[PDB]
């Protein structure tokens, strides 16, 4: 375990940072304190979420629809009959909560405790609906579901490495969908944004959550802020952990 200093990068916002490389158990912690504190995974749960429903059968491949019946939303993209991969890679609420709606609570419930999710606290299904979104709500948007960074990364190791009962096919999947490109053919990014803003606190939950691979090795990584402003976004924070992997990771 090494504490280090990546406020550089973090160009002011307040915020944290932890890789661990699982070969060589070495672990690389900035904010210690943040990185231990459960919060809101927000949209990083899309990487759960695909899981759940390739291993249920409501989905079976990238391609796969939801069965799109004509709501009207103001994302264009979420105006169609969007496949896995683009509903993915737009983070389209519908699809997502149409999805897990299939699946029984006891079966997420034990997935989540398998995969030691946070708190697997799935209590509040539908969401923090005193936002007035009704449907666009779930457990896992600024809601009972909370995990810590350093949980999310001991989660993706133990999906990636091939520790979970998840098919082997379906972890291709979601590696397929979660590929970034960074412009550096050297490194191979993985990862999703989440974004959410805490009420109760009054800060965002900012979220950078994925998987980094360079010649042998591969570190499991979160980023997140805590920032009070509220321009501080997943995207936002995505771009700080690209400027970690490229200054201490290349
Ligand atoms: C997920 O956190 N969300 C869905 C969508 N995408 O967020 S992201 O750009 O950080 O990936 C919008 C924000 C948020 C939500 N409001 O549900």
């Amino acid at each position: 375990v090494n504490i280090v200093d990546y406020s550089d990068c973090f160009e002011g916002i307040s915020g944290g940072a932890i890789f661990c490389n699982t070969k060589n158990k070495e672990y690389n912690i900035y904010n210690k304190e943040l990185i231990e504190t459960r919060r809101s995974p927000c949209s990083t749960f899309k990487i759960v979420s695909t899981l759940i429903g390739l291993e249920k059968g409501v989905i079976n491949s990238k391609e796969s629809v939801m069965g799109y019946d004509g709501t009207d939303y103001p994302n264009k993209n979420w105006n169609k009959n969007l496949s896995l991969e683009e509903a993915f890679k737009e983070s389209c609420v519908w699809y997502y909560k149409k999805l897990i709606n299939k699946v029984d609570a006891k079966s997420v419930q034990n997935i989540l405790d398998d995969l030691k999710y946070g708190n697997c606290d799935i209590s509040e299904w539908e969401g923090d609906l005193k936002n007035g979104k009704g449907h666009l709500n779930g457990f896992w948007l600024e809601s009972s579901l909370q995990i810590s960074p350093k949980e999310q990364v001991q989660t993706m190791a133990k999906i990636f490495e091939g520790d979970t009962n998840f098919k082997k096919e379906h972890i291709n999947i979601l590696r397929d969908i979660m590929a970034i490109d960074v412009n550096d053919a050297n490194i191979n990014v993985y990862g999703k944004t989440g974004t959410g803003f805490d009420e109760k606190n009054k800060r965002v939950d900012a979220w950078f959550v994925g998987m980094l691979e360079r010649e042998g090795d591969t570190y499991y990584f979160a980023i997140k802020s805590d920032d009070s402003n509220k321009e501080i976004t997943g995207p936002k924070v995505k771009e700080i952990a690209i400027n970690i992997i490229k200054k201490y990771y290349s």
